């Protein structure tokens, strides 16, 4: 489903662009599903749109902050690395 292609779009970008660091699918997976438990993603592939990116960033600094939960905020810090740096790449390119 479009739930698990994004997964694997996202590991694919993090094995390019992190290297050694790449968070599982799995945590991958939880990110993803708690952004879209939260309101700030409808489709899986929102996460993709650089629109969703302060928000994201946001809402798993809050979860940081006010549950101690900060599991998900770390695997984003190496998906948003990976997307960032696939885009800038894309421009530098076009």
């Amino acid at each position: 489903s479009e739930f698990e292609a994004v997964i694997k779009v996202i590991s694919s970008a993090c094995k390019t662009y992190c290297g050694k660091t790449s968070p599982s699918k799995k945590e991958i997976g939880a990110m993803l599903s708690l952004l879209q438990k939260e309101g700030l993603l409808m489709s899986p592939s929102d996460l993709y749109s650089p629109g969703s990116w302060d928000p994201i960033t946001a809402a798993l600094s809050q979860r940081a902050m006010i549950l101690g939960k900060s599991g998900e905020l770390k695997t984003w810090g190496l998906v948003l690395g990976a997307l960032k740096a696939a885009r800038e790449e894309q421009v530098t390119s076009e």
